[PDB]
């Protein structure tokens, strides 16, 4: 599914980690197609590195909404 | 199908037109489920306003990449 994160302020480890899985389109503008396994890996790697950033992730689902989104910091 | 705009630097009027569709998660992020009409819409809206900003689209696709994106404004 469509994975996009927005990241602010991230530490440079976390940018790292982010464009294992996914293309950096702009600076700290992240998006690809990826598993909900390797999504839950990238929510927990923002949980745990973000520090005092700032980090949006929205992907797409298949509910009547169409995604799900979570904010960090 | 989804659509994420992240915007920076834009005018007020973009920021507006922008929230008719989609929801403002954060200060320049945007999402929402909407027709490629309505997309259209919004890609012509950000291509005219975005001025002196910087915007990013990524929408889903049927394709095996699975997702399309184009960037616009002063630092592409």
């Amino acid at each position: 599914s469509m994975l996009v994160v927005v990241t602010e302020n991230v530490p440079p480890r976390l940018r790292g980690r982010l464009a294992i899985w996914l293309l950096e389109v702009r600076a700290g503008v992240y998006v690809g197609d990826v598993s909900a396994k390797i999504r839950e890996m990238i929510w927990e790697q923002i949980a745990g590195l973000a520090e005092e950033g700032n980090v949006v992730m929205a992907w797409a689902t298949n509910t009547e909404t169409g995604f799900e989104f979570q904010t960090f910091g």
